[PDB]
């Protein structure tokens, strides 16, 4: 048992719910935030900017330090970084940006990195600003992810067709 709330689910283990990934980390303070990082740690837009200004911008200082020493993440990859006032973790996932030509095939290696967590409070990766097709990264999620995984869709619209076209 665990502190989500108003959660539809969808197979064994993910959960959506529409919900501002913001709000829903500050209420429930979940052990794992996922961001939607970009190789740069550069949180400017879409739920990278918004998790980044919830934080008084700590997570971009500390995102800093972790590319000064260690370089740029992989597409696909990721890295644990302090959850900082919204959660104990945050997990920092590099899906592709469609609209920088990355190859949406990576999309998969990218939801692998959320087996490494029991449970993740997270948005569907390369959607948004990135710019794949939300549908597809749901499909991808729930054919990847074995760990449990509450899905905050931002979009009520979009919530309403991604539940409606579940299959
Ligand atoms: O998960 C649906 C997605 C579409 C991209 C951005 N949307 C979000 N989901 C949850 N909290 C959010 N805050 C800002 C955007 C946002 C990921």
């Amino acid at each position: 048992v665990n502190s989500f709330s108003g959660y539809l689910k969808l197979t064994d283990n993910v959960y959506i719910k529409n919900a501002d990934i913001v709000e829903e980390a500050k209420k429930v303070k979940p052990t794992v935030v996922v961001n939607a990082a970009n190789v740069y740690l550069k949180h400017g837009g879409g739920v990278a900017g918004a998790l980044n200004k919830a934080t008084n911008n700590a997570m971009q200082v500390e995102s800093d330090d972790y590319i000064a020493t260690n370089g740029p993440l992989k597409v696909g990859g990721s890295c644990v970084l302090s959850g900082h006032n919204l959660a104990k973790h945050c997990l920092h996932v590099v899906g592709p940006n469609v609209n920088k030509g990355e190859d949406i095939q990576l999309l998969k290696s990218a939801y692998e990195n959320f087996n490494q967590h029991e449970v993740l409070l997270a948005p569907l990766l390369s959607a948004g600003i990135f710019g794949a097709d939300p549908i597809h990264s749901l499909r991808v999620c729930v054919d990847t992810v074995r760990t449990n995984v509450y899905l905050a869709v931002f979009d009520k619209n979009l919530y309403d067709k991604l539940v409606s076209s579940f299959l």
